[PDB]
């Protein structure tokens, strides 16, 4: 609404980052388009919508079928990443939720369409069902489809007619910890503790974790968290991002970062007793945002992109106001490579890092929107230790997405643990008008295979290639998500050539087009920056939990106790440079 022009703090909505073009990178604006949208009717209808209309002369294969033939597997053995901890997967979902969010279309609350899609699977308006192919076990037990609703679009929401359909991004594009503080002014206020001039975030008043805080409970019912265990009746958490409680390990990480804020706020009040509530809030919020960018750019990306890091994200050279900081519509699918790094089980470890109880290891599908396991079954220390001592799932061309997500995904709106995140992603690329695989290979200056043989050389897998061509008939029709994720991985990274390019650009753009990047001269002081350079996730753990043994590099596979050192050996964030002298 109004730019404070000389304020040292970002705005909640993301606006005013860029001075010439203020709304650039703000929340609730359209996702940027690196390539023109590709729709069946060229304006808004997705491919596969009208059964009869081909795409490049062929019918596009059912989402769920690509899922059955290509994406699934049975044997969970040998599937773990020998050199990436569970935190690797987990930090990616956080960076993701900070950068993008395409909410489904609403116009539903006392609607018979939410039921007309569920119940009868009739395609129409925003109901874009995922039909089950013949010979699918879910036909026998669930029905004929999986409800799916088209994502929201800008200008409107009601029917509409004008330009090409452009999806919304309900979050700020800048990597600014928006998932902790919120992207809307009204949500950001609700989240704060405006009862005490201490600038703290609100916490739970109904439950505590060893004197430590828990995220507040969401006031609104019906709550999906209460549904998964009608007896424990524990609601979902209230955070800066709506998906916070999507799965137990994500809500855990959310709790660690809320704790970090309040922790910084009370450490600041001590140094600068004179500062007011707004000042405390903003200054702590500014440090946390710097934390996300450091962990992400220093420790996280280098091991995702690998040898391709320098090629796409060169050394920083200053803020460049000509760079488009917005998240592209394709990034929101490229970053979903993370779905293939999610393992089937989640563990809880005790203080010696040994199983925690009878039921220490649990199926991933039992943890969706599961808040009672945290509150009523041990706190978050057992879960955090799991994130360090356990490994992520390694993407494997023969074993892409675990059945826990592939067949038992729980959707907050519906009542069953029977959705398919793989089919949903594929159905979502189409919903978003994504160009085919070769269109992106070309955008990244990569060869564009046209024959079966060609696809074998790119994928370096004869069988996978063969299945892809039987379903798609032409590499030009292959959906980006499954296309980019089937490529072999680059040296020392976790995604192939296409995915590296798409990720690389985005991250280099949101870092170079951010007026408030931490390394941006004038945003912090040389001394403040000297301090921040020491932030580490290991330390975040030491200061916000009761764990005392942690690894120096929490993202790699670490074995206990050999790789775990005592919290004393881990560098601290010296907040002294934030002391402000009067006269
Ligand atoms: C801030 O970010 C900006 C946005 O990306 C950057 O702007 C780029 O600025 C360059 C020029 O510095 C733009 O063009 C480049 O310059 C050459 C033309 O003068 C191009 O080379 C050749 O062009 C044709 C080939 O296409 C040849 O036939 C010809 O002989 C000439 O040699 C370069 O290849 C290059 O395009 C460029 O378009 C801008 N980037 C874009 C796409 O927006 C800028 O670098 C940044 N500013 C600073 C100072 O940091
Ligand atoms: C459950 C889910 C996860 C783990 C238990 C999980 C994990 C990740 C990781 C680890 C990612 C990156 C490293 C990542 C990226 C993005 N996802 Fe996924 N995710 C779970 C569940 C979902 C669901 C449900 C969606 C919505 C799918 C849809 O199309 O409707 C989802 C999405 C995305 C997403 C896009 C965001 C947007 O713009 O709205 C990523 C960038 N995830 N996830
Ligand atoms: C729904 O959530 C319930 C908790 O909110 C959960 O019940 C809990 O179940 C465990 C074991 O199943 C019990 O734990 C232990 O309790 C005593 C020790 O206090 C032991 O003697 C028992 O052997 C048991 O191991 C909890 O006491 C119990 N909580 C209560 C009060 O009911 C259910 O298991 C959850 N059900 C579903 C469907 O998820
Ligand atoms: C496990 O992963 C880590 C990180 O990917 C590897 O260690 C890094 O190796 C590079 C060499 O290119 C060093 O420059 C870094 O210093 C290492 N990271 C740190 C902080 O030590 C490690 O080699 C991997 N183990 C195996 C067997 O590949
Ligand atoms: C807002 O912050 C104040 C801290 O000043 C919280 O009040 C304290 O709450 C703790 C834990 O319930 C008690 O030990 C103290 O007695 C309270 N101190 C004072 C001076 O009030 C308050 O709970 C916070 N509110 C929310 C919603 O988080
Ligand atoms: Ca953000």
């Amino acid at each position: 609404v109004k730019c404070d022009e000389n304020s040292p703090y970002r705005t909640i909505t993301g606006d005013c980052n860029n001075r010439r073009s203020p709304a650039l990178g703000a929340a609730n604006r359209a996702l940027a388009r690196w390539l023109p949208a590709e729709y069946e009717d060229g304006l808004a209808l997705p491919f596969g919508w009208t059964q009869r209309k081909t795409r490049n002369g062929f019918r596009v294969p059912l989402a769920r079928e690509v899922s059955n033939k290509i994406v699934g597997y049975l044997d969970e053995e040998g599937v773990l990443d020998q050199n990436r901890s569970l935190l690797f997967m987990q930090w990616g979902q956080i960076v993701d939720h900070d950068l993008d969010f395409a909410p489904e279309t609403e116009l539903g609350s006392n609607e018979h369409s939410k039921t007309q899609c569920e119940e009868y699977c009739i395609q129409g308006d925003n109901c874009f069902p995922i039909m089950f192919p013949k010979n699918d076990p879910k036909l026998k037990t669930q029905g004929k489809c999986m409800p799916f609703f088209r994502a929201g679009f800008v200008c409107p929401t009601p029917p509409y007619q004008s330009l090409a359909r452009e999806q919304i991004n309900a979050v700020t594009s800048f990597l600014d910890a928006s998932l902790v503080y919120g992207s809307e002014p009204s949500l950001a206020s609700r989240l704060r503790n405006l009862s005490s001039p201490l600038g703290l975030m609100a916490v739970n008043q109904e439950a505590w974790d060893h004197g430590l805080a828990y995220l507040p409970f969401n006031n609104k019912k019906p709550s999906p968290c209460e549904f998964i265990n009608t007896t424990a009746r524990v609601p979902c958490f209230l955070a800066g991002d709506f998906r916070a409680s999507e799965q137990i390990l994500l809500a855990t990480a959310h709790t660690l970062l809320l704790r970090e804020h309040n922790r910084l706020a009370r450490e600041l009040k001590k140094l600068n007793p004179h500062w007011n509530g707004e000042k405390l809030y903003q200054e702590a919020r500014k440090i946390l945002g710097a934390f996300i960018q450091i962990i992400t750019f220093r420790d996280y990306l280098p091991i995702v992109l690998g040898s391709e890091m320098q090629k796409w994200i060169p050394p920083y050279q200053g803020y460049n106001n000509s760079v488009d900081p917005r998240i592209s519509n394709v990034f929101t699918f490229a970053f979903r490579f993370g779905h293939m790094e999610v393992p089937s089980t989640v563990s809880r470890l005790d203080e010696n890092y040994q199983p925690w109880g009878p039921e220490a290891e649990l199926p991933l599908h039992t943890l969706f929107f599961n808040t009672w396991r945290i509150i009523k079954d041990g706190g978050i220390d057992p879960l955090t230790r799991g994130l360090l001592a356990k490994k992520s799932k390694l993407m494997n061309q023969d074993k892409m997405v675990t059945s826990e997500l592939r067949n038992k995904l729980f959707q907050p709106t519906h009542k069953i643990h029977g959705f398919d995140l793989a089919a949903i992603n594929l159905q979502r690329c189409r919903d978003h008008g994504m160009p085919g695989y070769n269109s992106w290979r070309g955008f990244c200056g990569l060869s564009q295979p046209k024959t079966l043989k060609g696809l074998q050389t790119v994928l370096k897998n004869k069988i996978l290639a063969k299945k892809l061509m039987d379903l798609y008939k032409t590499p030009d029709n292959i959906d980006i998500w499954i296309g980019g994720n089937a490529e072999p991985m680059v040296e020392r990274g976790r995604v192939g050539p296409l995915l590296a390019c798409l990720l690389g650009r985005q991250f280099q753009q949101i870092r170079d087009g951010d007026r408030f990047w931490w390394e941006n001269p004038g945003v912090f002081t040389e001394k403040q920056r000297d301090s921040l350079q020491k932030f580490s996730f290991s330390r975040l753990i030491c200061d916000n939990t009761h764990i005392t043994k942690v690894p120096l590099h929490a993202f790699q596979a670490n074995n206990y106790p050999h790789d775990f050192v005592d919290c004393s050996t881990v560098d601290k964030l010296d907040l002294s440079p934030w002391a402000s002298r009067e006269n």
